[PDB]
């Protein structure tokens, strides 16, 4: 085990910066700060915010950040914000599966409302765009 | 103050002030931002009208605005408390009541309105949240 | 006067004064805007035939002209008193009197009006709005 | 001359004159605007071919024109005196007589006529008008 | 001098002199417009490869070959008379003669055609007309 | 005037007389720098006609078919109708042989007419007029 | 011969033998063998290898569709699908590498449906969709 | 090194030599290709941000590309063994198993895949691939 500044939806600004700069990104520091990007922005932050927004101009470049920050939301500290344990119910059906607590938990959702999900609410409000992902995270509230 | 709805150009000023968004107060009074607007303002209006070109800057005011709406007095125009009727089921449901209320909208009508009125007229946009108070007031 | 609908150039560019809008008042006499064509002003029309470019300014516009609309003296075009009858439903209701009697409605023939006609014909909006008005109609 | 089918150019020039709208007098005889294409008259033609730029001005032509048209002699052109039958169901609708008038409609076909073509065809825009006339004309 | 399918340039150029559109003179016979083609312009035809930029001057033009279209000798190539056919119908329905002859249309085939046949194919574009002429050829 | 009925096995040399011979002689420069013979002639498309053959005008392009449809109604496809789809267009209507090189090049024969449909006549065959494709598809099943 | 196996020098010699030596340096420049040549669009054609005229695209497909109709397909046709094919309507025969180049053989033909022959195999006439299929399915 | 899902930026650079793609070197650096990202290129990214314009360049890039996914080590991040999976119906189906492995996908899981996922997810794109893949899937 070990410790970590893990608590991505409590993060400020100073944090994000720093992991900018341990993700090799710090050309975007700048542009982050700017627009104040602080953990629950980044959480939340789509392609349009990153090219237009950001600045960043590749779709490579795009798909780079998006795949480290895919792999920081898979292990992150949920735990200020998830009262269901949402993020352990998600990793039973596949560790990936962590990455999408933070989008299910800002829309209100807990155990106790999954198994009345729909396929477009995970689309479109959770931001689960894989559809391998969201059948299923689908089939599974409904077997409850 | 709280109760937003009664909101004079004023308290908007101070309000955004204490928000971090000083830098548009002389563009929200001139386009005279009161309560009522404040409350009802839209994405195009806050980027074309206010002039916040950024959709990240856009999405921290509305971040700003969503917390205040949650905890806002609404007695003012709330004659049939539509506020701790939405609270009920989800404390962060309360921001809905302005638009609920603006719509004309009260308890005795909940149970007979429609998903299409709760996106375009109340301006709830969140499916999940549309659903879910769409369920609760059928079950009136 | 109150009788919006008999109001000439000279009481629009009067009333466009008294809601602080005398800025637009060039503009209002330029268009000839008289009672008849400001109950029936489009946002459109708003914006490009009078060049009021702001959308939050628009908004303060029909907030101003919703409140006159809903308190306007309508005797001499609603001879079946539509108005009251709206404002008994709803106040806000009051103010779609002369878009139901321009287009010949009356409160005999009201019954048979659809949700579309109601929008596309008379303009109102608000879908809400719209169902209520069409609803205690079926109810005569 | 009150029988605006039968008005040569000149009489849609004094026409003009007599409602204030003068200042399209040149643009209207360079475009050759006879009686039968003034009822005919469309808003994209108003807009482009005449110049009528501005969305307010173009509602007050069609406001005086829509009056006479409603007080219109069409007897060198109504064969089956189409506008006292439109006329008996609601004053406001002789406006129509030549809509239908032009599309070889009387009153023996009007049972047959659908919403769709009282639209597309005879240029009825206000739904509530074109279902009047329909319930009216299937039913005689 | 009225059988239009047989008419050359010459003919063609006369006509536009007739009714006023010599400004279109050189247009027509650079385009080398004939009888045939005249009677298949089209308003895209007359807009872009004509010139008649006017939407006015088009329909002027346009009600002039409608008007000539009713009173033509078709008898070079109606077999069928189905001029006649279209007469007894209503006068104004033998401007579509040529439309219908043009497709290999002719009386013992009317009674397979449809709505949208009569429409893309013959161009009758008027739903009135192309209901009345349907019915009857299914009543055959 | 002479000419080969045979046009789907005219070379350029014949699409050059036969431009001539129907007034079009001001397209022939253009129709030998995209070598057109036979075959490309009879499947000119009024897009190819509008960019690659540089005819503008809407009205010229009319004209032009008109004269081509005139030719392909009284043509010789002996060379490459075998099942003679020609005679069995014609006896439906005359005007219809038109449509002869359009079925041939799809395939098409008189065994397999039964089963064609709506949507192969025009996208395939270029049979625009639906009062064509109806007669034409509704006589084909009649077999 | 053996068009899939062709390389660039076979296509060189190829486009000087039907009267396209004008774009040679453009189907060199682009790097077109045998296999290239087989799957070329109308779009790479008009806008990788320059040949701007619609025309004169129609002429180079209609030599090319010559060539694929009497093309040795033996180095990858195991099945023997073109003369299959070619049975049915020599018209067919072109279509061979489009559904080789699929993995699509006899024993699997039968399987295949009408968009997959437009979508896939590139069969853009709909009268030889619907032939192949209802013979494949007669198999 | 075989395993691409392992490679770094300078494996992806020996390889775009070896296979005479060289001149593209430095745009793959800029954008620091490395395996992973190699195996999900997509034809915009390839046109656009690695700038290989002309699109018979990128069919030879893909030709290539699709040669080494089909003989590649995949034991680093394929638990299920999906390759050898997908070599037993089809050799040609190794290059597709990178698709399936970063959606998360087993031979446990390939029973309930659909042809859109395999599509839009896996990047599938040969219907015929789409359908012989899921009927072998459901057949276990």
């Amino acid at each position: 085990l070990y410790f970590q500044s893990n608590a991505v939806p409590s993060w400020k600004e100073a944090e994000v910066q720093t992991w900018l700069q341990q993700i090799g990104f710090s050309k975007y520091c700048e542009s982050f700060r700017e627009q104040q990007v602080d953990g629950d922005l980044l959480l939340r932050l789509t392609e349009e915010e990153l090219q237009t927004d950001l600045g960043m101009k590749s779709g490579i470049t795009r798909k780079r950040f998006f795949r480290e920050l895919t792999e920081f939301k898979t292990f992150a500290n949920y735990s200020t914000c998830d009262r269901s344990n949402l993020a352990d119910w998600l990793g039973s059906l596949d560790p990936r599966f962590r990455q999408y607590t933070y989008g299910l938990v800002s829309c209100g959702l807990d155990r106790s409302l999954l198994h009345r999900v729909s396929e477009q609410q995970l689309l479109e409000d959770c931001g689960i765009h894989l559809g391998v992902h969201r059948a299923r995270i689908l089939t599974a509230a409904r077997e409850m």
